[PDB]
DNA sequence: TGACGCCGGCGTCA
DNA sequence: TGACGCCGGCGTCA
């Protein structure tokens, strides 16, 4: 559908549902929070995550990833 | 200082919080949501909250009350 | 009224009514429980919980945490 | 080589790590534990769990959860 | 970072 | 409605 929650993206990043919101939170990534404060996250926001894992994987710092 | 959580507001009419996320919850009284899914209230989103209490407490049904 | 309910000691700890309850279970308070499953606290098991409070706020951890 | 860590279990099963580590510590189910601490579950533990999903699912209580 | 326990909202029994 | 457990976000420790 729409978007995903943080367990279906971090099971499809291969990340951990924790790393997804340490990403978010400390990149400021935006993204659309729930009533309940679930993090909704739709296939555009996730290809900017997409690029996180990448940039990630090249020894970028997380802290030094452009966006 | 110019927003109170749950904890406070029901510490303040006598209530538990559960009561305060029921009359929240069934009564559509718009409060601010906090990013994490917190309620969290104005010193006169409170007045509202402090008059369904009158009410209630006068026999008056949750699902009658008014705004 | 010889006890309080869990809102009353959490008022007064400025905690809500599920953080006293889990340092209830945590530490085994022998806290009196009505015919309605609900929690009854006497003056006397609020002392302890505010004494805990204290201790934790200390750094005190859960398992550290001392009791009569 | 077939050990998965709690990330990879809990994305088989469609539920979060946490929600792993909880049906893990409520049934004393068998995991292996890292000189970390990390869980490392082999190919029974992920179908015990995955059969733990189910009965959960059609109402079946956590102390009643048959467990192959 | 993983494990873990706290926190506040929510559905559910009683 | 209180007690209880689950949820997912978040801080903290190792």
């Amino acid at each position: 559908g729409s978007h995903m929650n943080t367990n279906m993206v971090a099971s499809e990043l291969g990340v951990s549902a924790k790393t997804v919101q340490r990403w978010v939170k400390q990149l400021n990534l935006p993204a659309e929070r729930n009533e309940l404060g679930h993090y909704s996250f739709t296939a555009e926001d996730v290809k900017v995550l997409k690029s996180v894992k990448k940039q990630i994987s090249e020894g970028t710092a997380i802290q030094d990833i452009h966006l």
